[PDB]
């Protein structure tokens, strides 16, 4: 099973191209995931300048089959089951009175390294907004997001929202819907309801000049007990 390529620290890049109203950028991440805890290390790189947008929007953009699957949920664990061939995941990121992203990406191994690979789309971001202007906090709020199957699709979907605080008080809201469908035909396993709980921290490599992002994540599952 997919699961069995997860039993320890696995290497991670992320490669993302983006257009942002028309700003073109890219962003490479490299680091390490390890599902026995549900931790990611990784540290992003934009490699075409500044980055357009605030880091924490990206975050959610920047490989769910590292989350920690308790013993008891191990049957619903969609990332994992499509494993190696991987699953496609899309999603529409609203941002309240301000611009959206639409993105595509595929997670899969490529060799013994597991792959993030996005284009990102956004489009009537505002002059002067919180995205553009650059006003959100540098940091990313603990968070759960709900996982349902979706049967027609053979995979599974997801909708949240996310807080993203401005930096005079406000709260910028970005809300997710989210649809992930396995690249392989072999079976999977379509889940149950239940959620992802994440915290994160971001923090800078005082020794790197590019514009840049140190990012540690812990995912788990829950919502579904003995």
């Amino acid at each position: 099973k997919g699961e069995e390529l997860f039993t320890g620290v696995v290497p991670i890049l992320v490669e993302l191209d983006g257009d942002v109203n028309g700003h073109k950028f890219s962003v490479r991440g490299e680091g390490e995931g390890d599902a026995t805890n549900g931790k990611l290390t990784l540290k992003f790189i934009c490699t075409t300048g500044k980055l357009p947008v605030p880091w924490p929007t990206l975050v959610t953009t920047l490989v769910l089959c590292f989350a920690r699957y308790p013993d008891h949920m191990k049957q619903h664990d969609f990332f994992k089951s499509a494993m190696p061939e991987g699953y496609v995941q899309e999603r529409t990121i609203s941002f309240k009175d301000d611009g959206y992203y639409k993105t595509r990406a595929e997670v899969k191994f490529e060799g013994d390294t597991l792959v993030n690979r996005i284009e990102l789309k956004g489009i009537d971001f505002k002059e002067d907004g919180n995205i553009l202007g650059h006003k959100l906090e540098y940091n990313f709020n603990s968070h759960n997001a709900y996982i349902t199957a979706d049967k027609q699709k053979n995979g599974i979907k997801s909708n949240f929202k996310i807080r993203h605080n401005v930096e005079d008080g406000s709260v910028q809201l970005a809300d997710h819907y989210q649809q992930n469908t396995p690249i392989g035909d072999g079976p999977v396993l379509l889940p149950d309801n239940h959620y992802l709980s994440t915290q994160n921290k971001l923090s800078k490599d005082p020794n790197e000049k590019r514009d840049h992002m140190v990012l540690l994540e812990f995912v788990t599952a829950a919502g579904i007990t003995l």
